[PDB]
């Protein structure tokens, strides 16, 4: 981000040419250039790039995205004088308050309305229920009743919410992120009506923003559902149109989620005072908002003076009527997960490929960030026969506490013939009773015989050969930010693991495939910033990479497929291989790890595992923005760990409760 300049991001459906005009006046008065951009998916790109040193100085979006940004430390707190604050409606400052603090400037209130062509339909329907009959009449004239974007849940939510659907329940002063209302009777009724419209061929499941707009603006459909920004193109096409209240469903109003277009300032911006000057003294004025509004209408603006001037517009009046009937959007971080979940459910239900009940049940799970596991997933029962051909394989991922765990395996298990660990020697002899065969494949028993820190790909291709059986794979996982910091500190003190083979499809990677991050013999002394800056850093997503079948993505050759394709494959492969292992533990749960290992393999340790909280990672002082960038560099590991933690904890509770019930039965039979 260049100092002395302003870079602004705003969505492509807003008045970015008018905003540019405000930017030109600012430049006239100050010599500060203002660049407006409208990149695609700006609301996903921003948390990826703000967490580094790129991104815009100012980001525009509806307020629902901003709590997530704020929780990640990506936004400067805004500090407007009480004088300026009173120039805007308090209603709209509420939309941009997060954990007590103001994190953006509110701009305008947006709500969806029903838009109709007065030359085809001078009185629009009051109910969703009468739309099928209307469409039948219109189809005989070569036209349709209604087309609107069915791909974005923003547009279908008003009907889904009408009879009772909700996102997160509000109770006791906060949003309950476990109480999700996307599969209740009301939500199901709303979505069923929409699905029936499609089944009865009054709408098409493929209709998106462009198709609906094109049809309405060409007079092919009598109605659409859209927001104030859409009015400009309708005027461009010279359609004679009205804007009115959304139809009712089962006698209740459609309930649009209400958005406040808001302007946040990047916490990494070196131009924060200029951003505040632009927003307060140029944009949030009658003149500035008029420039934007004349390009694409904002709706009901937040500035009291200019809102009063436009309030007579019946299109805005209709916008306010639908907004009062709807709900202000929560700004909490979980909003994005809600939207993603509903987006997928509506698409699959509307397509007919899944019923409403099944699709909304899946959305409920995803919106509440839950994991459903089968009994088989929670049951890991290994009749481990050390005298037989069973072999335990410990896959050690760097910096997951594998030294501690590996030492437990060779020093701390109660066995008739335990591992023979000679004093002052690194490895131990872990042989079956009376044989020269090992029962444990591990760093401290067999050594690195399949490669230094051999991963799932290397071990599954090498272990069966280098031992000739039942192989029981186990590993440890650690929360990725701590694991990444631990690896940074270890590399900073000389670790390279440069002799790892990284074998996959029968060869090690090429230097072009896997460039070294450092000059010389190691990367000692590296700062956290330079560590994070190397694109080929093997610390990034190490746990997913080392648990996945890397053949599935062309081994280490990043040109074989795109990231959008490689990333979901790696994650699903890692989740599957982890889940289907005999056992895994988590570094942060040493006692539960011990207990589950014991109950999985029917073994007992001599001395209790212990939790060490004062790790080198814990000692790193981590700003929130920097934690967020580490999460972004490790986004696959973040997802894997969330999955693994929940499975691990459900396994612990399952095994404990079974064991507690067995003890009781013993008592109740004596
Ligand atoms: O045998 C020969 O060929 C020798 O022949 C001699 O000449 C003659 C001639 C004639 C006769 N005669 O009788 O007539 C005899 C001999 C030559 O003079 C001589 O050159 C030649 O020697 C070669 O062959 C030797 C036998 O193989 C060999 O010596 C062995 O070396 C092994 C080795 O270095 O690998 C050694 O193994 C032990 O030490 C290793 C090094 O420490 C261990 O491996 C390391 O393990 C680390 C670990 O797990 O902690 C790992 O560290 C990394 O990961 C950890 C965990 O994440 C992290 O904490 C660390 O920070 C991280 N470090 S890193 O730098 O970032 O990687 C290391 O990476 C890994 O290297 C190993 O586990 C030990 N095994 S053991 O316990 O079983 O011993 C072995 O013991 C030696 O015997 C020589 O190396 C050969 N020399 S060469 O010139 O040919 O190369
Ligand atoms: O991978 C699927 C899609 O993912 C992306 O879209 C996501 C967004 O990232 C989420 O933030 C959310 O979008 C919400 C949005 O936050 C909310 O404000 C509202 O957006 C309105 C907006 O307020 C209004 O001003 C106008 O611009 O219309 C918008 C709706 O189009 O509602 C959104 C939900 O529909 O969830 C979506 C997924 O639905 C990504 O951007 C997509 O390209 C991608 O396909
Ligand atoms: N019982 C325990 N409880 C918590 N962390 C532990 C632990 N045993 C080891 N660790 C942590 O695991 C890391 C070592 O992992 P590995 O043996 O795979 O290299 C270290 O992290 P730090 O570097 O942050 O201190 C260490 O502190
Ligand atoms: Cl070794
Ligand atoms: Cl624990
Ligand atoms: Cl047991
Ligand atoms: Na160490
Ligand atoms: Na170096
Ligand atoms: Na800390």
């Amino acid at each position: 981000i260049e100092e002395g300049k302003l870079v602004i991001w705003i969505n492509g459906d807003k008045g970015y040419n008018g905003l540019a005009e405000v930017g030109k006046k600012f430049e006239k008065d100050t010599g500060i250039k203002v660049t407006v951009e409208h990149p695609d998916k700006l609301e996903e790109k921003f948390p990826q790039v703000a967490a580094t040193g790129d991104g815009p100085d100012i980001i525009f979006w509806a307020h629902d995205r901003f709590g997530g940004y704020a929780q990640s430390g990506l936004l400067a707190e805004i500090t407007p004088a009480a004088a300026f604050q009173d120039k805007l409606y308090p209603f709209t400052w509420d939309a941009v308050r997060y954990n007590g603090k103001l994190i953006a400037y509110p701009i305008a209130v947006e709500a969806l309305s029903l838009i109709y062509n007065k030359d085809l339909l001078p009185n629009p329907p009051k109910t969703w229920e009468e739309i099928p009959a209307l469409d039948k009449e219109l189809k005989a004239k070569g036209k349709s009743a209604l087309m609107f974007n069915l791909q974005e849940p923003y547009f279908t939510w008003p009907l889904i919410a009408a009879d009772g659907g909700y996102a997160f329940k509000y109770a006791a002063g906060k949003y309950d992120i476990k109480d999700v209302g996307v599969d209740n009777a009301g939500a199901k009724a709303g979505l069923t009506f929409l699905v029936d419209l499609i089944k009865n061929k009054h709408m098409n499941a493929d209709t998106d923003y462009s198709i609906a707009e094109a049809a309405f603006n060409k007079g092919e459909t009598a109605m659409t559902i859209n927001g104030p920004w859409a009015w400009s193109n309708i005027d461009t096409s010279a359609v004679n149109y009205g804007v009115t209240v959304l139809p009712t469903f089962k006698g209740q109003p459609s309930k649009p989620f209400v958005g406040v277009l808001s302007a946040g300032i990047n916490a990494a911006s070196p131009n924060k005072e200029l951003a505040k000057e632009f927003l307060e003294n140029y944009l949030l004025t009658d003149e500035g908002l008029e420039a934007v509004n004349k390009d694409k209408p904002l709706g009901a603006v937040a500035l009291k003076s200019y809102e009063e001037e436009l309030a007579k517009d019946p299109r805005i009046a209709a916008t306010m009527e639908n907004a009062q009937k709807g709900e202000i959007m929560p700004n909490i971080p979980q909003m994005s997960a809600f939207w993603y979940a509903v987006r997928t459910a509506v698409i699959n239900a509307a397509s007919g490929r899944q019923t409403v009940d099944a699709a909304l049940a899946a959305a409920q799970t995803n919106a509440a960030a839950k994991f459903n596991f089968t009994e088989r997933d929670l049951t890991r029962d290994v009749d481990f026969n050390i005298k037989g051909d069973d072999v335990i394989v410990f896959l050690h991922i760097q910096k997951t506490g594998g030294t501690t765990f590996g030492r437990h395996l060779v020093r701390n298990i109660r066995l008739e013939q335990p591992c023979d660990c000679k004093a002052g020697q690194k490895k131990c002899t872990c042989h079956r009773p009376g044989k020269q065969e090992s029962w444990l494949f591990s760093r401290f028993s067999t050594g690195w015989s399949c490669g230094l820190h051999a991963d799932w790909t290397e071990l599954t291709n090498c272990v069966p050969v280098i031992m000739d059986r039942n192989f029981y794979y186990i590993t440890m996982l650690r929360d990725p930010v701590s694991r990444y910091l631990s690896e940074w500190k270890h590399v900073q003190r000389g670790a390279t693991w440069k002799t790892s083979l990284h074998m996959c499809d029968g060869r090690s990677p090429t230097q072009d495939e896997l460039p070294t991050c450092y000059n010389g013999d190691d990367w000692s002394g590296v700062t956290l910033h330079d560590f994070m800056d190397c694109p080929s850093n093997l610390a990034n997503n190490r746990q997913v990479r080392m648990l996945a079948d890397l053949s599935l993505v062309g081994c280490y050759n990043l040109s074989t497929m795109n990231e959008s394709e490689r990333n979901p494959i790696l994650l699903a492969s890692a989740k599957s291989n982890l889940k289907n292992m005999a056992f895994y533990g988590l570094t942060e749960f040493q006692r539960k790890t011990q207990y589950l290992f014991e109950r999985t393999f029917h073994l007992r340790f001599i001395s209790a595992f212990t939790q060490i909280n004062s790790t080198r990672a814990a000692n790193v002082e981590l700003r929130d923005d920097m934690r967020s960038r580490i999460e972004q560099l490790n986004m696959l590991d973040m997802q894997l760990y969330e999955f693994a933690k929940d499975l691990f904890l459900q396994r612990y509770q399952f095994v404990r409760q079974r064991e507690r019930q067995e003890e009781r039965l013993k008592r109740r039979e004596e």
